[PDB]
Order: structure tokens, then sequence, then C-alpha cells
């Protein structure tokens, strides 16, 4: 464990109810990414299944429109993981 977390949450494409997503890796080895995505009033989810190691671009489907989502994205080492790198954005 102890690994250091993403940076640069931004975002690719954007649609009525998903959106795009790509960070900058973390600075350490790792096999895979956990993504979660928040809203005011309601708990976070996680974008599943887990993505892949090498990727540093996810998106996150099931949204609800004119409301801007809190995604939290950590780095993983064989279902450990590290701190989270966050940020939001609307549909």
């Amino acid at each position: 464990g102890h690994m250091d977390a993403p940076s640069n949450l931004r975002f690719l494409a954007t649609t009525p109810n998903s959106l795009l997503v790509s960070w900058q890796p973390p600075r350490a080895r790792i096999t895979g990414y956990i993504i979660k995505y928040e809203k005011p009033g309601s708990p976070p989810r996680e974008v599943v299944p887990r993505p892949r190691p090498g990727v540093t671009e996810a998106t996150i489907t099931g949204l609800e429109p004119g409301t801007e989502y809190t995604i939290y994205v950590i780095a993983l080492k064989n279902n450990q993981k590290s701190e989270p790198l966050i940020g939001r954005k609307k549909t």
C-alpha cells in the first residue's frame, strides 16, 4: 500500500448523462484504478468494472443533467489503493 495518487482530473467528451475524464497517473507502479462519482444529495458510486492499468482516462455513465458530479479517482495495486484525485463537472 501507500502509493501516490493521480492528478489533473480532466474531462474528455461529455454526454447528457455520461462523462469522460482524463487524469495523470500517480508516480508509482499500479495495476488498476478506482473512480467514484458524487452528486449533491446522493452518495458516491464507483465506475465498474474497475479501470485497467496504463489508461489515463475513463468514462462515467448514469448521471443526471444540469448536475456537476464529483469524481474521486484512485490508484490500485491488487485491490490495494492510494490517495484520491478528485474533480467535478456537469453532464
